[PDB]
C-alpha cells in the first residue's frame, strides 16, 4: 500500500488533516480525516494543479485536470482528476471526510504527490449549476485552506 | 523542464521559499531562493523522507536516504539523496540560498517531490564530526522551519 498526507492551512479558522490510501497500482484511493472551523454545509473540495503555496492558496493554479477535460463531479466520467466533489461540515463546523475514489492515483500520469489539496468557502456545484463557471470550478468560490499532498509513512 | 517549489516555516519567525529547477531527466538541479530568520553562520538544509507535516518538522521523518548510504556533503559519493550540505545567513539573518546539486532529482526513484525540505538549527558537519550522529544526522540540531516539496507551474 502507498499512504499521502495532507495538513490543510489557511488565513482563518478552517484547519484539516487528510489521509489518502492506495492499497495497489491503479486501485481505488480512500480519502479519511477532518477539517474544523467550516461553515455547516457543502464544501468543494479538489486537488489543484500546482503544489506551490508560496503566496497561500492561490498560488495552487486551477484543477488537476491532467487529462484535458470539464469540471464535474466525482462520480462523473466528464470530470477533472482533481474533483472531489464536496466535504459536509456539521453545526459544531466539522467535516469528518471519507470518500473512496477511482481516478485519482498514488502513482502515474493521474498521480497527486506533490499537488494542492483545497477545501472552499461555498459548494461545488459539480458541473450542473447552469451558468460557466460550473463548468470550470463548480463556482466553489474563495480558497479556505490548503496544503501540498505529501508522501507518508 | 521541470519546476518545484517549497515554502518553509516553523514553531518561531524562520521563513523561506525554495526554488528547484531541473533543465532535463538526467540533469543537474539548480537550487535558488531565500530564508529569513536565522542566526548568523551555517544551517543544515535537508531533503527529509516523508511530505508529512501533521506535527510540524518531526512527522518528516529522517534524511531521504533511498540508497541506504550514510551521511555526507553534497560533494561527496557517501551522501544520502537528501544531504544538500548548509545555508549561510549573514548578520541580517538571511541565507541567499543558490545551489547546484546532480543527486538529487525532479523525476525518477531520487525525486524529491512529495517530500520535505528542512533548514536546521545547527551546522551540518558533513560527516566530519567525529561521534556517530555525524554519519546519521551531520549534528544540525532541531528542524527551524521546513516545508513539502511541490509541483511548480
Ligand atoms: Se506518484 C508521483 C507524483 C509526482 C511526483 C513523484 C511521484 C512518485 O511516484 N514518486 C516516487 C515515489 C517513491 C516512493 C514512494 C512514493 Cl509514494 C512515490
Ligand atoms: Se518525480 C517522479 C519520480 C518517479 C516517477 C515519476 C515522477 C514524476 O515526475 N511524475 C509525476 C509528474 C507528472 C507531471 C509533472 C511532474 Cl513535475 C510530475
Ligand atoms: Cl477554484
Ligand atoms: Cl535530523
Ligand atoms: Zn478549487
Ligand atoms: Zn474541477
Ligand atoms: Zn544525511
Amino acid at each position: 500500500a502507498t499512504k499521502v498526507v495532507c495538513v490543510l492551512k489557511g488565513d482563518g479558522p478552517v484547519q484539516g488533516i487528510i489521509n489518502f490510501e492506495q492499497k495497489e497500482s491503479n486501485g481505488p484511493v480512500k480519502v479519511w480525516g477532518s477539517i474544523k472551523g467550516l461553515t455547516e454545509g457543502l464544501h468543494g473540495f479538489h486537488v489543484h494543479e500546482f503544489g506551490d503555496n508560496t503566496a497561500g492558496c492561490t498560488s495552487a493554479g486551477p484543477h488537476f485536470n491532467p487529462l484535458s477535460r470539464k469540471h464535474g463531479g466525482p462520480k462523473d466520467e466528464e470530470r477533472h482528476v482533481g474533483d472531489l466533489g464536496n466535504v459536509t461540515a456539521d453545526k459544531d463546523g466539522v467535516a469528518d471526510v471519507s470518500i473512496e475514489d477511482s481516478v485519482i492515483s498514488l502513482s502515474g500520469d493521474h498521480c497527486i504527490i506533490g499537488r494542492t489539496l483545497v477545501v472552499h468557502e461555498k459548494a461545488d456545484d459539480l458541473g450542473k449549476g447552469g451558468n460557466e463557471e460550473s463548468t470550470k470550478t463548480g463556482n466553489a468560490g474563495s480558497r479556505l485552506a490548503c496544503g501540498v499532498i505529501g508522501i507518508a509513512q
